[PDB]
DNA sequence: GAATTGTGAGCGGATAACAATTT
DNA sequence: AAATTGTTATCCGCTCACAATTC
């Protein structure tokens, strides 16, 4: 119930959605200072992944 | 986990993945003769209908 | 025109690459 | 050149629309 989106942290952040797919996945290109402030985003909003639209997408992840 | 799609049962059926939403759906647009056709490849290849994209592709509601 | 069937695009999201700027 | 950040395009199972064919 009430889900957080990849969208949300970046959101947050003060990054591009993009960024954060970098942090989650590429952390090549992702400064620590970026890096830090879209891990920290995960917590404020509580980032809770898109199950319906992940799994989709190509993101399960368990 | 085998996540069976309806592109898996359009190719075992011969039909296409329309077709085979609109048999798993049951709504407009099917005939018989493709319905029995799609639940019967979907039988085999143990097609799982993902109602998280359902959710998506008809628009996420709340 | 509608149904049937197939193809294309979108839903909302994510991933990867490119260009520009900084170091 | 490499690293960093933002942006565009494509992809994902499913639904909708469009196109073509048949009724």
């Amino acid at each position: 119930m009430k889900p957080v989106t990849l969208y949300d942290v970046a959101e947050y952040a003060g990054v591009s959605y993009q960024t954060v797919s970098r942090v989650v996945n590429q952390a090549s290109h992702v400064s620590a200072k970026t890096r830090e402030k879209v891990e920290a985003a995960m917590a404020e909003l509580n980032y809770i992944p898109n199950r319906c639209a992940q799994q989709l997408a190509g993101k399960q992840s368990l």
